[PDB]
């Protein structure tokens, strides 16, 4: 009853390898490119670009500052995908678990997926994070377009 999945897909005209590796090896540069959305990315454990690294994101939605600590649980170079599992922060006021994945198909299409389990049934499905992820994707595309 508590489980759901949200997905957004959109095209980018910028390079899809550069987009993938932004999130896979350079996530700490994301705040510099989309500062209205994401104000910080600090390495908590491990190393950038390695499975099992843990980062702390400082981000904002509708003018409200929030924090998410995430474990990078998968980086698939072949599929051009990165998966971030939330382990602490604001989102744990609503969810038991929530996982973000970003995939790039370069035959370019960026797909964001949100997999989640709500603490209880009155919790809203986190659709607002799709608007957030589309905004971050559009700022990255604009930055990467020469
Ligand atoms: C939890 C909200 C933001 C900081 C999400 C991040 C995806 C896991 C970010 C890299 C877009």
């Amino acid at each position: 009853g508590l489980t759901g999945k949200l997905i957004c897909q959109t095209g980018i005209k910028s390079d899809g390898d550069v987009f993938h590796e932004l999130f896979g090896t350079r996530p700490h540069h994301v705040p510099n490119i989309t500062p209205a959305n994401i104000q910080g990315c600090d390495l908590h454990e491990g190393e950038f670009g390695k499975v099992g690294s843990v980062v702390i994101w400082n981000y904002s939605i509708d003018g409200n500052a929030m924090i998410a600590k995430e474990e990078i649980v998968a980086i698939d170079e072949e599929d051009k995908s990165v998966t971030f599992k939330v382990v602490e922060g604001h989102l744990f006021e609503e969810f038991k678990s929530i996982v973000f994945s970003v995939h790039v198909d370069t035959k370019n299409l960026v797909t964001w997926s949100i997999d989640y389990e709500k603490l209880n049934e009155s919790v809203k499905d986190p659709t607002s994070y799709l608007d957030f992820l589309l905004s971050v994707t559009r700022d990255i595309e604009a930055h990467h377009l020469p």
